[PDB]
């Protein structure tokens, strides 16, 4: 009956990061940089806004549990002051919108802890799930969870399609976004996972 | 040590309405009508653009229930096409965003139904229930229920501060949003509930 | 010689209206409701049968010409099926009928065009104009002239009273009929006017 | 432009053989409309009555001969003003086409002078009506200003439109006595429909 629908890198585990709390800060593969403010340069730094992955492994100083799924989560750093806009992912799915369906996207959501060369990792800066037909935003989880520091969380989002949906046959997507409202402004993700069943 | 955050004509009870499905196409008393893409006219005609109060009372040709709450409903309708932008109704409080606190948002979304020699109340254009301090959108319910034609679900939005969050002491507000996306392109509002709980 | 009779509110431009195709849906000021069947009901709505004043400026959707006279129209529409009764305007004069004096009546008569979002105004209930002596329709004109949709025609009722009429010094009477025979079932009218004038 | 045919339009039937006679029962191929039962199924000259009367050389009661031949057709109330209404009915063959301008015409005549010691003077108001099945789609409620002892033409018009709830119904004629005023009888002739498109 519920059916899982392909997502690229759903779990950020490409690239594969050898030694725990190690990171880049490319767009991870499968993904691309939501960018609507440009507050992530093409070319990245450690003192940039960047994105990326990050292993979050056995004895991790960033988290009090191993990442939601497998060695790595997504994560979205921006630099720009609170309020300056918004950036994250986003990913185009070879899937269109169906009629009569329950669409349910779930995606693990972590709040960095601890302090690392000097830089305090306290605060949030919030976070939105999108699921969108085209480059419409079908529905949307704005920040509702409270995420401790050090823990991750699962939002979910759904969606149901009607008969007559304007929308009908555009590709699904998913955007995972940083709504830089405080610092510490980085924000990690994990574990995407959506699913399709027949009303 | 739930407490209840006063919110005024929280049910559009005021104006008081006579005639069953009557309505006012004036911005209902204690609200303001949000308008961010100028949908809304200053001054509404039954051919325009409106927001108002309606009374959803016995022998409704709208709905399969009666209001939520009391006598009437809240609603923002759109003239425009899809996707011209976003309208509803906002109000800000005198509480203010405090401490270490989980507040609950929650309001009354309606679907209205029928058809009337001609015109179809089929379809709905998405809603979205936003918690507001200042300018910044805390938290958000973006059109994640599903509602069936002639009713009313209730949205939840949630949002927990910590002791250090950058927006404290700033007026909480809300925003009942009429998304546009699809037609029929009316959303009807009613008992809107804010409590707010120490953590 | 010829005189003039006053008649209240006779081009229906109290109230004023701002916004063209605004409309009141109140019986118009100085006019009372001719209701027979009582088809009209006391408070009426957007889904009831109705009348009032209504403004047909520059741009009005609803006609190919201004209103006949200043701003507004006087409407009387019928939500009821066809053959249901008839309503309209009725205005007792001060003027009484007298002897050997030629009465003409001449009052605008409009035919609604267009569409609005599935409500067609496609087609025309019939009219009816009536002098009236007392209780006593003296002359009427049963629905005689073509009127084409989107227009206005002038009609004109005549009566000739002798020196031995039964209805002497009788209160002289305007109805203004809404005949309900077909649908659209709305009509309007405009510029009523009365003349007297000796044998 | 077309002839709508309708029965006895001139109530020349029946023949009446000496100016100014008349008869008491309802012209053939029309019909008594009494709406209020003010005329009775048995008419004497007291009673509320309808028929035909010869308007011939010489007639006493209007400075013309009849409109049409030799005869019109009367309707008589004896009620008092305000009692109600009656006349003739007739529903023709033809039926209500769309895209057409109908024309109906009717001469009413106010009967004049003084017979027998009773005064003519007065007129009770005429309706002349044009009717698809049962609706009234036009009529001319006493706008023409009839003097004593002369026949005016009324003219009713009805334009069709394509998508008129009443096509394919009968056309009907009502010729009304409104029983407005005394002296209430009233005289109609030379009853002509036409149509013609619009
Ligand atoms: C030098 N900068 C800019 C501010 C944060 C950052 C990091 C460098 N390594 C990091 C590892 C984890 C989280 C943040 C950083
Ligand atoms: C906020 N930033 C900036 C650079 C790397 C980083 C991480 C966020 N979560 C992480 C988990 C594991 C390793 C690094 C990061
Ligand atoms: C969408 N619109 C436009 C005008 C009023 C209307 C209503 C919506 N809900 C209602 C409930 C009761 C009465 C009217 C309305
Ligand atoms: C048929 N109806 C019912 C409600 C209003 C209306 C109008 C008719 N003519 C009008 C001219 C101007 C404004 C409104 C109307
Ligand atoms: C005896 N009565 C009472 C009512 C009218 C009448 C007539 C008798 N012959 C008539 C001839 C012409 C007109 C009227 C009458
Ligand atoms: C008003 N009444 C009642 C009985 C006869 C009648 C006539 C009316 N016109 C007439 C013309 C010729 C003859 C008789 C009548
Ligand atoms: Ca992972
Ligand atoms: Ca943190
Ligand atoms: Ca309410
Ligand atoms: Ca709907
Ligand atoms: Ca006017
Ligand atoms: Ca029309
Ligand atoms: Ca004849
Ligand atoms: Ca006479
Ligand atoms: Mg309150």
């Amino acid at each position: 009956s519920v059916v899982s629908i392909p997502i690229n890198n759903a779990g950020f585990e490409d690239p594969f990061i050898e030694v725990v709390d190690d990171y880049t800060v490319d767009t991870p593969p499968g993904w691309t940089t939501y960018n609507p403010n440009n507050l992530v340069p093409e070319k990245r730094t450690t003192w940039t806004s960047n994105n990326g992955v990050g292993y979050v492994g056995p004895g991790t100083q960033f988290y009090n549990q191993l990442a939601p799924e497998g060695r790595n989560i997504g994560y979205i750093y921006l630099a720009q002051k609170p309020g300056s806009g918004v950036a994250g992912f986003e990913q185009i799915l070879d899937a269109t919108l169906e009629p009569d369906t329950n669409y349910t996207l779930k995606v693990d959501v972590g709040n960095l802890a601890g302090t690392f060369k000097g830089l305090s990792f306290a605060g949030f800066p919030g976070y939105r799930v999108e699921l969108l037909a085209g480059d419409t935003v079908l529905a949307a989880d704005h920040n509702n969870l409270f995420i401790k520091e050090g823990e991750f969380k699962t939002s979910t989002v759904t969606y149901t399609s009607t008969a007559k949906d304007l929308h009908l046959g555009q590709k699904l997507g998913i955007r995972l976004v940083n709504l830089l409202q405080d610092k510490f402004s980085g924000l990690d993700f994990d574990n995407v996972r959506l699913t399709a069943e027949p009303t």
